């Protein structure tokens, strides 16, 4: 059995890809700019307007009226519940 063709398939390329790793080339390590406790409204990471935080009567966290969607065009006159707790029902998961 002679079927030695010989066809090599010599063919290259150039593939070079120059992953450019910097991992903190824009990544500054943040310090802690609320070190005891300072209600900060956690979906915007920041305390903007206090005036405009509200804390969940049935929870407890800092939101923003701007923070929900959509903006709360009217502020709560009584305790605001977190419209997670506002479905609800007789039997809760207690
Ligand atoms: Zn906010
Ligand atoms: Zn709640």
């Amino acid at each position: 059995s002679h079927m030695s063709g010989g066809s090599p398939l010599a063919t290259g390329t150039t593939a070079n890809t120059r992953g450019a790793s910097q991992k903190k080339g824009g990544e500054p390590p943040a310090l802690i700019v609320d070190p005891l406790m300072k209600y900060i409204c956690h979906i915007c990471n920041r305390g903007d307007v206090e005036e405009s935080m509200l804390l969940c009567d049935g929870c407890d966290d800092s939101y923003h009226t701007f923070c929900l969607l959509p903006p709360l065009t009217s502020i709560p006159k009584g305790e605001w519940l977190c419209p997670r707790c506002v479905v609800e029902e007789v039997s809760k998961p207690q």
